[PDB]
């Protein structure tokens, strides 16, 4: 059990990729800390994992509020004495082409997807370098490699988290702390359930595996990167798109 | 005279690469609008170019203030009837290790370097698509490709502007408007005179041409990209580093 | 036991990363076919793994000779009924500055490192698409991302295998066959013992983890990519360098 | 006239991008040496440029025959005393999916597109470093960035020439010799004239400028890169695709 006893904080863990990652991490023996802006939902999520015998906890955290981030990290240290893994998965989209995008749409996405990631990483990175081991995993996107129509704000933020990744991999690597990113393509979470079938068909046609990912297939990449199997993987952004013509 | 009569707005034009770009664009026949937060200095810069016979103007613009950006664009239209080129060159650094970076250091760099670029591009893009031709050139950095120690905020921002570049190239290209980025390496501008020699030796040794760039050598890349010689170059980030090992 | 009963052909398996990969695959339950130009050595390597209880076999294969490749594939099918995984790890260097590189130095590296990879992949790809599942893993290098002094031929070949990877991921992905590459940095294999200390200090100082990899740390990446944990990873080249400034 | 008096060797110059580059270089004042495997056609091409008053010469060169390459370079030195620019543009395609590609198809493309480029660059690079200035420009492709169905051989070769580019930029940069690559997308040369319209429409739909390039639009990028406007551009592969979703 490759993450046995390791303490993992996962943001956006109430549902979607975040929840799938919490589940997989618990299966790999991690102590999992599920954080989400949605308090009731994340406590239900944690409750489902606790029933399996896993050691888990749940916190309401808005990652744009550094005081909430700090309070959670302090509570995790009080409870489990260390932080071994951070998965910066919480994100939002507010799509609009440049001609129509509002300042509020722009700001909201930069706040969660860049400032939020900065807040959580800054809050744990010192704990990790002090103990001489840790891993910070950042959620990017294929859009963070290639751009995408209507995603001025999202693309900037997901490119930007690769900037974080390479910078922190440089700063923290020498102290035994690895920093990597995952760049998912089209993943079959709740966000796609209202998308018209013909639109989904266009999406899957652009994928070289000709299908959407299940969230567990992104979780499994975070699990690899957290584990010692990725001990010489640092500063990378792994594309998890099945291959794409975006 | 490959830019003859074309109207170019350049931000951060009082000095450094911005001023060199204004100088080169004027040499190539462009009508140049020099914008900077340093009003007296950008006025003096414009005066030097006017003395050579160029058609120029000078505006105080804080790119984080959209009303100021909009007012400048309106004034340029009143004076010169159209906008053909935008060079988003204004940027700042507020360097710190992740461990030490303050919220103000982080927020300020995201504001100028991402929000400011968004503001200027959004302000001109409709003018350009309506007339069926235009070019937006974004200043990135080698740091926006590879990250860099102490530059959590700057690296996120310069990665992010490549996200803008690809996204806007997708949205605007079909309307005849190209969007590209330049990623300079180490440039001999005013910000380097105070830097220690052994730091500059490390800079030059990591460059495959074994020397710093002069600002004119970055200006000439912007001039190429603005010109019709780059008519099939869209969505790219051109590294202008002499080759390097950062 | 994530590769239990899966049949893996590994080229260059007598030593180095190839042998470490065979060892790890066997540890994960794979049936391993060790191939190398050094027959006695790869036989001894297989014997070490068989002593641990693994199901293994050992073949002399010069990957530049397609009849030898084909004969080995036919033998594997006769023995084990299918081929599930191919690791194209055999490669050579024949380093020289452009000024001095001989035709033989150039031709030989292209032959083993590109033609050999082509030969092995073509020999197994139809088996994999016919059965609806398979994975081909190609050995690249950080040199296949950034180039390197004295490696005109090697760099072309390791860039080229990423070209293969993306192309085959496009052709074979829709049939259920994934194709990926690994780009190792500096690995503590047998080829480094003779290397001067000050050359190795330059290697480690350019790595953001400030150490060389052990071969098992590259093997574990191949093991991940072969496994179902990488089921939505297709067409990628994963840098396995600890982060670096080459 | 930015290439005045500079001696430029261009391979594949009888038609297509090569001829367009010869024409543009002559317009920029270069002494142009047109090389092609097609002797009658390249002499006609040269004759057209000579009529404009340009200084030009024509040679039959098969770039896979080093003796022909060497003889041409010697003849150019005898005639013009130096070589300032090399454009490695000659290339071929022999497309087939991996399942069907023959050894001869593979070999032919590697021979022209990698060995040929090596031959020409090796033959001139010493002349350039000795005089302390030169530029070598390599023709890659968008396929050398992203791969493409049916192009195992072409993609490997055009990735591979970026490997050459980065390696030679490293080796030769310190001696004042720059090496860069251009990666064209879909260009309206003779090769596309038999392509069905509906197929061309698919191609242009995937282009963010929604049109094919004219060959002069690729020539203009080579002209920039050869000129002193690109004096701090070294080791780069410039995508000239209009933006693409390949």
């Amino acid at each position: 059990m490759k993450l046995q006893g390791r303490v993992a904080i996962i943001t956006g863990a109430a549902a979607g990729i975040g929840f799938a990652t919490a589940q997989r991490f618990a299966e790999d023996g991690a102590i999992v800390v599920l954080c989400d802006v949605q308090e009731a939902r994340v406590r239900e999520a944690a409750a489902r994992l606790a029933a399996t015998g896993a050691t888990v906890s749940a916190y309401r955290v808005d990652v744009t509020r550094r005081d909430e981030v700090d309070a959670m990290v302090a509570a995790v240290l009080a409870a489990h004495q260390r932080v071994d893994i951070l998965v910066n998965n919480a994100g939002i989209t507010k799509d609009a082409r440049l001609a129509k995008m509002t300042e509020a749409q722009f700001d909201a996405v930069i706040d969660v997807n860049l400032k939020g990631v900065f807040n959580c990483a800054q809050a744990v990175a010192g704990l990790m370098t002090e103990q001489g081991k840790g891993v910070i995993l950042n959620a990017s996107s294929v859009v963070g490699l290639y751009g995408n129509f209507g995603q001025t704000n999202y693309a900037a933020s997901k490119f930007g988290v690769i900037g974080f990744t390479k910078t922190w991999a440089r700063e923290l690597g020498p102290k035994g702390v690895r920093v990597n990113a995952v760049c998912p393509g089209f993943v079959n979470t709740e966000i796609l359930q209202t998308v018209p079938d013909k639109v989904l068909d266009g999406m899957t046609s652009s994928c070289w595996l000709r299908r959407l990912a299940e969230p567990a297939e992104i979780a499994s990449i975070y699990a690899f990167l957290a584990s010692d199997d990725a001990s010489y993987v640092n500063g990378v952004a792994i594309e998890a798109s099945g291959g794409m013509s975006l």
